[PDB]
């Protein structure tokens, strides 16, 4: 499975070691993603989910469910080029946009 | 270097491909990690380090510093069991251990 999540995490299943392939890709190459592959979203920020969707043409709910990624899981990371205090969430997609984002995938084996 | 981070999230330098291996260590692990070897860290909450600290008797500090890594770091992760709502910033030490964690080790080329 495809996850989309809003920081560059790696909710890792327990009682597995990992190999993990991580790249950089462009908005282009996710909206291929997310059109041609099932995904789940686990997006826990409305605003992001609004800026992905809105730059992507694509559907990315908030979905805040607690996931785990095992063997053969992929993750399409939104991550912000700044760090921010624990507790600021960000209210707009403009904020997201002139902080700056990345988006990294990940591959799970 | 080995960063010491409070979710595992893997803030990658950009412009590289990365293949990184990842494994849960026990709190002894992570204390001969912290003991043996130098290390930043970067946890951005402070009853996180304290429990951090506490359990390795070891002064992990907060440092709520942006971090880029490459290839040849370390990050040991302290991750929660649990998914808290973006904002939420737990108070204690004991809410930590009760809602519970883990300890990741990703080593990063």
């Amino acid at each position: 499975m495809l996850y989309i999540l809003n920081s560059a995490i790696l909710p890792l299943k327990p009682g597995e070691e990992y190999t993990v392939k991580a790249k950089e890709i462009t908005i282009q190459e996710a909206k291929e993603l997310v059109t041609k592959e099932q995904f789940t979203s686990a997006i826990g920020h409305q605003a992001t989910a609004e800026l992905l969707s809105s730059i992507l043409g694509v559907n990315v709910p908030m979905n805040r469910v607690q996931i785990k990624v095992t063997h053969g899981d992929r993750i399409l990371a939104f991550m912000l080029k700044q760090r921010l205090p624990e507790g600021v969430v960000v209210k707009t997609t403009e904020e997201l946009e002139k902080i700056g984002y990345e988006l990294w995938l990940f591959e799970i084996q």
